[PDB]
């Protein structure tokens, strides 16, 4: 791919984060706290699962970011409206306002509905992601396998503007601690 040129400089809102997870200081950074992290609860926050999203927001245009995964077991990736549910039980798919793809007991699937098997020969260390808001477009590239595509949604709804989206994943295994992390342009 050629979609390198619409880097985004991505941070992280601590005012959306599930209130276990820990932002690095450069707002680049998340991983699972072993607790309560001392925040206030807010209407914004994910208290179901350990989700955060990106302080952009995107109504227009090409934007491209990439994130690290290394050693992680589990997680999920993309973007989703601005008006997404916060609170509660919900799965991630286009008709719930979001464009995801995830990692989970070894196998890569889009959030879909039902979801969809990604066929992934090596294993992605970072994700490349791609939006074109016009275009209707949310795409995922493997930068690891020199930016082979993982999954293309198309004819996507946006219905809103689109923040970055971000779940770090459960550790019950004591195998998924690491960080997602925002790689440098
Ligand atoms: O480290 C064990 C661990 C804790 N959590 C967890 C689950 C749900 C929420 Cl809302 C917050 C944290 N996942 N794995």
């Amino acid at each position: 791919h050629h979609h390198h040129h619409h880097m985004v400089h991505i941070t992280l809102d601590r005012n959306t984060a599930n209130s276990w997870l820990i932002i690095s200081k450069d707002r680049r950074q998340v991983r699972m706290g072993d607790t309560h992290q001392n925040v206030s609860d807010n209407k914004e926050r994910f208290s179901n699962y350990p989700m955060v999203l990106g302080a952009q927001r995107f109504s227009s245009g090409k934007m491209y970011w990439e994130v690290d995964v290394t050693q992680k077991e589990a997680w999920d990736l993309g973007v989703c409206r601005d008006s997404v549910q916060r609170k509660g039980q919900f799965s991630l798919s286009p008709e719930n306002g979001f464009w995801t793809i995830w990692l989970w007991q070894d196998s890569y699937e889009a959030g879909t509905s039902p979801q969809t098997t990604l066929h992934i020969q090596v294993p992605p260390c970072q994700i490349g992601i791609f939006v074109d808001y016009e275009a209707g477009v949310v795409s995922f590239y493997n930068i690891t396998d020199h930016g082979s595509l993982i999954y293309t949604f198309s004819e996507c709804v946006f219905a809103g503007p689109l923040r970055p989206f971000f779940n770090v994943g459960f550790n019950y295994s004591g195998g998924n601690a690491a960080p997602l992390k925002l790689c440098p342009l």
